């Protein structure tokens, strides 16, 4: 008699909270973390908005009950997340070809399609990008999903090599999945234009495939609107769809797990009959969603005082992320790098996608206790005026 | 292209929600909900509890950030609730053997066991009670495991049929799975003695099967040490197990989605490898779990004052539901009921295991607005003395 668990093989070190692990248990003095995308302010905290404080006071002094949410969640969470990605006005709201469900975080909105796919649709293969976010890969293989990567960065010129990508799935067939970043694109910070997205919705219609769209920084490019121009020029030609989105960038509400999952369909009739299968797999896993993180989202984007500063904290941090990638670019020249940096200024989001080598960022972590991930990718948005100077000594040190 | 969302076929409703969704669009006055498990009070409604409301107050005005959580969650949760489970004392927590991830709810905790076993070891099967919680079938089902069912209810006599236990398990192999109800077996209220539970561990042991505990109801059939009986017998012989457990109940935190899943191994060395699996697991799942139920637990159970008040209102609690549990029996015999009820005192739990047919639970809800569950199985905790004459009036006027 055996154990059952003698024959398990240890399981690697996750790229980014295997990281995260090693940062705290660092002693060394003056330790500088750029690994995990979270929001920084200006004095290197990770603080709770007002908005949300003030929304957790309402609900705390209202709440009379936990009795379980529905399987799907908040009914007024999954509206104000509709009119978020396609538009106060949008027909596919008006023609009511959309459902969505709260799911603890974007991990498990993509986890929930994933389900959801495999047991219900003759989904086999799952495009993403190469290099994307590493965890992708992990949720659709959980469900039994092959994944295949398309090529979408230029290295050389740190631009969208959009000609590769167009090649790379030329072998992407009618019913494979295509996973899209809304907006800035993890690691890269580079995204289509208008014109780029626009392509390729027509090369999707064209070849049949069912695009999956991963929102998690909805607010972080350019703006709540604009950064989801590329998904409304998906939504105005297919007929079906799904959208994975996340509220723990936007909201700051990372450890509360606020997240959704929406289906789109050709027509009513046809989205209630899938949705009623993707809630079927909500319940074989945990059953009905955390309410906390999702009541706060739902009570401040439905009451007017509260979104409105909201939008100005969100604000806040985008501006405090460009102006963070303009000074690394000035200090890194002041502390005389030779290498041209200016690119970090066209990315998008919490990161820049620096070029470093796994060699020069072991270096950075080992002899200068600046932590990012072994990629190269880096967090903006954990660097402060305080740790600039530090932290450009030491890249031009290890260049 | 045909869509690939066209053919699915709509899901069968949730024997438990989809009774619930229909109760709530019910616009009969009268109506009462004696299905889903959920505490009311003597008024009728399902209250946050005093000690919860307190532990939310001070989470609103200390905590600081809202950043993840690691993906086995808050570390102190997991240590109080292995005490719990295990005994303030226990050699598991001494001898290092024991690790503990904070989970979306005891459903989640199954589903993370579930997935685990799946993808790291050579189990296949999984056996569960007949009866048990239907939706024990679906989460094994959905993670790829095999679900066979052992025999346990004696209908003619209201009793637990050790006999046909012992006998249908007899070909259960050497590592599969069997899972047992800690306490408050769901839906017959029937639980093993002390010594038959000292039975299963030492032919559990024999046989060479892996427990799998289900602890959804702690603290609701004698008290919070009594209830773990049955598991610290099986914990003082097995070298492995694996408890999910739920404060859902036990907490009045429902929605929150506050559970635990439990890994033992032989020693300190083999659980921390088999945990590493475990977490990437979660991390493909939802990456890591929602923070505000969890922390709400942590602060009740690590505050000696705070702990006190909890455990009054969990008595309350119980002492009530043994309070209607008499009422119902007398009640009904006082409404004219021809047979013999007396076998409801001897059921543990929120529930009681009518024995009323499919066709009587039809009627019941469809002529007089009663709710229970088409297995017959009945909420006693949603039973109050305003409801109990014309919940009794119903049930006599079906038989
Ligand atoms: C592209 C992308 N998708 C999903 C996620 C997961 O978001 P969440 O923490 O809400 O699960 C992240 C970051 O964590 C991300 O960068
Ligand atoms: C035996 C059993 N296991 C698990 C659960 C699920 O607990 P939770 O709501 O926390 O997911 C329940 C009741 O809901 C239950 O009765």
């Amino acid at each position: 008699h055996v154990g059952t668990f003698e024959n398990i093989t240890a399981a690697p070190a996750d790229p980014i909270l295997g990281l995260a692990d090693l940062f705290r248990a660092d002693e060394r003095p003056g330790k500088i973390n750029l690994g995990i995308g979270v929001y920084f302010d200006e004095t290197g905290k990770i603080p709770v908005l007002t908005s949300v404080k003030k929304a957790e006071q309402y609900l705390l002094e209202n709440e009379t009950t936990k009795y379980y949410l529905g399987i799907d969640g908040i009914p007024e969470f999954g509206r104000c997340t509709q009119e978020l990605l396609f538009g106060k006005g949008s027909a596919l709201i008006n023609d009511k070809r959309a459902r969505t469900a709260q799911t603890p975080g974007g991990t498990g909105a993509l986890r929930v399609a994933a389900d959801f796919l495999a047991k219900n649709t003759s989904v086999k293969r799952v495009w993403v990008s190469n290099p994307s976010w590493p965890n992708h890969k992990s949720v659709f293989n959980s469900a039994g999903l092959e994944v295949r990567e398309y090529a979408y960065y230029d290295a050389e010129n740190h631009t969208l090599d959009f000609d590769a990508l167009i090649n790379s799935l030329n072998e992407a067939q009618a019913g494979d999945v295509v996973l899209f970043h809304g907006c800035c694109h993890n690691p890269t910070g580079i995204d289509p234009t208008l014109e780029q997205w626009q392509t390729l919705a027509q090369l999707s219609v064209e070849k049949g495939w069912l695009p999956l769209f991963d929102f998690a920084y909805q607010g972080f490019a350019r703006g709540l609107e604009e950064d989801a121009e590329g998904l409304r020029a998906f939504a105005a030609m297919h007929k079906e769809l799904i959208v994975a989105s996340s509220y723990s960038k936007n909201f700051g509400l990372y450890n509360e797990r606020v997240g959704a999952c929406t289906l789109v369909a050709a027509d009513s009739e046809t989205v209630d009959r899938a949705f009623s299968q993707m809630k079927a797999a909500i319940r074989a896993n945990y059953s009905n969603p955390p309410a906390h993180g999702a009541s706060v989202v739902a009570t401040i984007l439905s009451n007017d005082a509260l979104r409105a500063i909201w939008e100005q904290e969100l604000t806040d941090m985008r501006q405090r992320i460009q102006r963070m990638r303009q000074l690394f670019v000035n200090t890194l020249q002041e502390k005389g790098a030779n290498r041209d940096f200016s690119f970090i200024i066209k990315q998008n989001g919490m990161f820049s996608f620096s070029g470093l080598t796994k060699e020069q960022v072991l270096r950075l972590r080992e002899e200068f206790g600046v932590y990012a991930v072994a990629s190269g990718r880096v967090n903006v948005a954990g660097m402060t005026p305080d740790n600039m100077a530090p932290l450009c000594e030491a890249i031009v040190a290890v260049l």
